[PDB]
């Protein structure tokens, strides 16, 4: 069995290997990359996402989210308070202000220590989940707006035609902006490209050990667990690496820098934070290996998780028994 310790693998495809996206994902999995839940892909040196980032300041962040924490430094939840619209140029200036900027630090490790010590005492503003793309239309390789759609994969594998679309999303971050512990909708893959700015640190649990994380989360967030049988779908809970290590939960960490891709694999729980002002683009995707994970994915039916239009068909076809109750949650 390849990669039996479930380490995060880093790949360096040649420009020839960068042509066929599906084939490269299948190659990474042949080497055991999926066992980690997360892989890094460094693009060939000849590749570029677009020519420059000089003209992005007028993008609108319609609903910036202030991420307010509750709990203790290593075990907390966050809620998203909606703020007034602002442009990317206004958000960058905010991120660089004395109130919000990255503090002086020695290296990524020192910054990670400061994040876990002090995150809860601040409420950074995240420009998350903005439909759109920063890939130039002429970028032919690994262009996250030109991938094969999940609906087309389901049709090719299972023979059923369904409604729905699959488009990318932009994330504009600042110091301490945080993504809570989660797997993707319907335990899909994700791919994330860091277009510009400061790094993003990731934590991940191997898919084969995901239920260990869920059992810890039920212990640590006991009221939330009573409220919903899949409350990590709410995407609000954080647990630090120190707490994970104290509780014997297998995990790994890695920092993504500008110009690098990350792939998350089906049922790979992940969480993390931004180092300073940045912009990432991400989208969900599927492969034939996903289908069996989709069929078994947990679902929130309490009503909190509320998700896209296109998830309806995935539930309806892959999880017909759950459909009824899940749809109640969304309606
Ligand atoms: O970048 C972020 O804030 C969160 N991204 C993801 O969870 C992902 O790409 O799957
Ligand atoms: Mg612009
Ligand atoms: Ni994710
Ligand atoms: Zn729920």
């Amino acid at each position: 069995a390849q990669n039996p310790n479930c380490n995060i693998m880093i790949f360096h495809p040649t420009k020839e290997e960068f042509n066929d996206f599906d084939k490269y994902i299948a190659y990474m999995e042949s080497q055991g990359a999926h066992r980690a839940g997360l892989a890094k892909i460094i693009p060939p040196k000849e590749w570029k996402a677009r020519e420059t980032y000089d003209n992005i300041s007028e993008i609108l962040i319609a609903t910036p989210l202030q991420q307010v924490a509750s709990g203790r430094a290593g075990v907390f939840t966050q809620y998203h308070k909606k703020k007034k619209a602002m442009t990317v140029g206004e958000y960058r200036h905010l991120a660089n202000s004395k109130k919000y900027q990255t503090p002086p630090h020695q290296n990524f490790e020192d910054l990670e220590r400061k994040y876990w010590k002090n995150r809860i005492y601040n409420s950074p503003i995240y420009g998350a989940d903005i439909s759109g793309s920063l890939f130039d239309e002429n970028t032919k390789q690994w262009n996250l707006g030109h991938l094969g759609t999940i609906q087309d994969l389901l049709e090719k594998e299972c023979g059923v035609v369904i409604e729905g679309v699959n488009t990318p999303y932009l994330y504009f971050g600042m110091w301490k902006t945080t993504f809570a512990w989660h797997t993707e909708d319907m335990d899909l893959y994700s791919i994330n490209y860091l277009h510009l700015g400061e790094p993003k640190t990731w934590y991940v649990v191997p898919p084969e050990h995901g239920q260990r994380l869920e059992r810890l989360a039920r212990e640590l967030f006991p009221g939330s667990s009573r409220g919903c049988g899949a409350f990590l779908r709410h995407k609000v809970a954080l647990i630090s690496p120190t707490v994970l290590k104290e509780n014997g939960i297998p995990f790994n960490r890695i920092t993504q820098e500008a110009g690098e891709f990350m792939v998350t694999f089906p049922y790979g729980y992940h969480a993390g934070f931004n180092h300073g002002f940045n912009c990432a683009e991400a989208i969900n995707f599927a492969t034939p290996r996903w289908i069996d994970y989709g069929k078994m994915a947990s679902q929130c039916s309490c009503g909190e998780a509320r998700v896209t239009f296109s998830m309806d068909a995935f539930v309806r076809i892959l999880q017909p028994e759950r459909y009824d109750l899940w749809k109640r949650g969304q309606d």
